C-alpha cells in the first residue's frame, strides 16, 4: 500500500480521514495520528482524532483523543490546532499540546491534556499564555538527551517572532524562553534531529495560502540559527502544502503537511512526501506514490511511465502551449469548453493503477477535468490553483486500466475550462 498525496485518504472504515494539523506519536511500531476533525467543514473545535497504523497507510479510527467541553476554552465555539503528543517516562504518562484559541485568533494561547494511554482520551488541564505572550501555530519538540527534555516551538507576537522555549520535567508548563527570531513570521513549525543537529521546518505567514516552507539549522536550540533556505522548488509552494509534522525515519525523515481547502474545510488533503537528508539538509521528495519500510527506516519510490500531454492526439479546440515550466517545454492548453487531448499506446498489466496528472492553473480557485479511460465513463479529477501558468504540480487519480493497450481522454464533455495539461505519470 502506498503514500499518495492529494488523493481522498479514507481510514479502514472507508470513511474520510480527519486529521489535519499532523501531530505522530511511535508507540511500539505504531503510528498515532492525532489531528483536528474537520468534517463538521469549519475551523472550530470538533474534536483531536487518533488513528492508527502499521505501515503509514492503512489507518484504524479510534476512539477521539480530546472532545470538546462546553463552557471552556476548548468549547465548540472555540478553536483547537495542531495538536501534539509526547510520553513522560517520569509520569507515565502521555501529554497533548494544541494551539488553543478563539474564533478570530485573538486569545493565541496553548492548551494542555494528559492521558494514562496513547489514544487516551485525554483531560484538559487549561489553557495559557507561555511566559505570558502570545502563541498560535506551534509544536513540541522532545530531544534525545538522557532526560528527554522537551520545549514548545511557537508563533508569537502576533505571529513576526518565533520563538523556543523549554517545557518543565512533567511537560506541562513552559519555563524559560530558549531562543527567539525576531520579525521572522514563521508558522506551522516542527523539528527533526538530524546527525546531531537540529532542523527547523517551519512556513511564513500567508493565512491557509500555501507558501515557500523553510528550514533552518542549529548545534543548539538556543542557536544561533541559520538563515532561511528552501525544501521544496519556490514557485510551487511547498508542493502546494503547509508543514504539519516533521518524522524521523532511519537516515531521513518525512515531510507531512496539510493541503488546505479554506472553502470546504473538510476536503483538506494530506501530502506526505519523503524528506531527503543525503544533502546534508531536508528536501523534499516530490513522490507521487512512495511506501516506507518501517523496520529497515527506508522509503522507495515508485517508478512510473511519462506521458506528454502534447504528444497526444488534441480534439476539438484545444492548443499546444509552450512554456519553461513544463516537461518537454509543451502543454496542453483550452482543455475543456469544447477541446480534448487523448492520450494513447499506454501499457499497463491492468487493474487499478494510480496516475498523476501534472498541470498548470494560474487562477486562484479549483479548476478540474475529466477522464475517460478506453471509452468508459467519465470521471472528474479536481485540478487545484498550481500557483501560476508557469508552475505545475500534479494530482493522483486512480484509475481502472486494461491489461495491455489503454487511451485516455482528458476534457470532453466539461463546459469549464480545465488546467494546462503537462504530461501524466502513470504508475
Ligand atoms: C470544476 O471546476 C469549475 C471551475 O473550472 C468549478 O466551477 C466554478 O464553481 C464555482 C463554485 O464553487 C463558481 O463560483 C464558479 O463561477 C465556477 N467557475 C467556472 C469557471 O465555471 C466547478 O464547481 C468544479 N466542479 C466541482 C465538482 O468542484
Ligand atoms: C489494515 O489494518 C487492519 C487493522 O490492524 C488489519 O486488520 C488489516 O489487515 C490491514 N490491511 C492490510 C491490507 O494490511
Ligand atoms: C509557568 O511558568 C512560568 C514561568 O516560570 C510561571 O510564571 C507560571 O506561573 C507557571 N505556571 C504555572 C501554572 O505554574
Ligand atoms: O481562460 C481559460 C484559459 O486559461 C488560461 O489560464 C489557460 O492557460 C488556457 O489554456 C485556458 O484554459
Ligand atoms: O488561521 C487559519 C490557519 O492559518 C494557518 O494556515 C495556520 O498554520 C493554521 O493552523 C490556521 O490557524
Ligand atoms: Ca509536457
Amino acid at each position: 500500500n502506498q503514500i499518495v498525496s492529494g488523493a481522498a485518504w479514507t481510514d479502514t472504515a472507508g470513511n474520510t480521514i480527519q486529521a489535519h494539523g499532523a501531530g505522530i506519536l511511535q508507540v511500539g511500531s505504531t503510528f498515532y495520528w492525532f489531528g483536528e476533525d474537520k468534517s463538521h467543514n469549519s475551523a472550530l473545535f470538533k474534536a483531536v482524532s487518533c488513528y492508527t497504523s502499521s505501515d503509514l497507510v492503512n489507518w484504524s479510527r479510534q476512539n477521539d483523543a480530546l472532545s470538546p467541553i462546553a463552557g471552556t476554552m476548548i468549547s465548540t465555539s472555540n478553536v483547537v490546532e495542531r495538536p501534539k503528543v509526547i510520553f513522560n517516562q517520569k509520569n507515565s504518562e502521555y501529554v497533548m499540546w494544541f494551539h488553543s484559541d478563539s474564533s478570530n485568533y485573538g486569545a493565541a494561547m496553548v492548551g494542555v491534556a494528559t492521558a494514562k494511554t496513547p489514544c487516551g482520551p485525554y483531560t484538559y488541564k487549561g489553557s495559557f499564555k507561555p511566559l505570558g505572550a502570545d502563541s498560535r501555530d506551534e509544536s513540541i519538540f522532545q530531544d534525545d538527551d538522557s532526560a528527554q527534555t522537551a520545549y514548545l516551538l511557537y508563533a508569537s507576537d502576533n505571529n513576526q517572532n518565533f520563538k523556543i522555549s523549554r517545557l518543565d520535567a512533567n511537560y506541562y508548563n513552559v519555563t524559560a524562553q530558549v531562543s527567539v527570531m525576531n520579525g521572522a513570521t514563521l508558522e506551522a513549525p516542527g523539528i527533526v534531529k538530524h546527525n546531531g543537529e537540529y532542523f527547523l521546518i517551519a512556513s511564513h505567514t500567508s493565512g491557509w495560502a500555501p507558501n515557500p516552507n523553510k528550514w533552518f539549522s542549529a548545534s543548539s536550540l538556543a542557536g544561533p540559527w541559520s538563515a532561511q533556505q528552501d525544501i521544496a522548488p519556490s514557485a510551487t509552494r511547498t508542493w502546494y502544502s503547509q508543514n504539519a509534522f516533521d518524522l524521523p525515519l532511519g537516515s531521513n525523515a518525512i515531510y507531512m503537511g496539510d493541503r488546505w481547502r479554506p472553502s470546504l474545510l473538510g476536503s483538506s488533503r494530506y501530502i506526505w512526501y519523503p524528506l531527503d537528508f543525503s544533502s546534508g539538509a531536508p528536501q523534499i521528495v516530490h513522490a507521487d506514490v512512495w511506501s516506507v519500510n518501517v523496520q529497515a527506516g527506508t522509503y522507495s519510490v515508485a517508478s512510473g511511465t511519462s506521458y506528454e500531454a502534447e504528444n497526444g492526439q488534441r480534439g476539438g479546440s484545444s492548443t499546444i502551449l509552450s512554456g519553461s515550466g513544463f516537461s518537454g517545454g509543451k502543454a496542453v492548453g483550452y482543455l475543456g469548453h469544447g477541446g480534448t487531448v487523448t492520450i494513447n499506446n499506454v501499457q499497463s498489466n491492468g487493474g487499478s493503477h494510480w496516475v498523476a496528472l501534472y498541470f498548470a492553473n494560474g487562477d486562484s480557485t479549483y479548476r478540474n477535468v475529466t477522464v475517460s479511460v478506453n471509452g468508459g465513463p467519465s470521471v472528474l479529477v479536481d485540478q487545484p490553483d498550481s500557483g501560476g501558468g508557469n508552475v505545475v504540480i500534479s494530482v493522483p487519480v486512480k484509475l481502472n486500466l486494461n491489461s495491455g493497450e489503454n487511451s485516455i481522454t482528458f476534457g470532453s464533455g466539461q463546459s469549464n475550462y480545465a488546467a494546462d495539461l503537462d504530461k501524466i505519470i502513470v504508475y
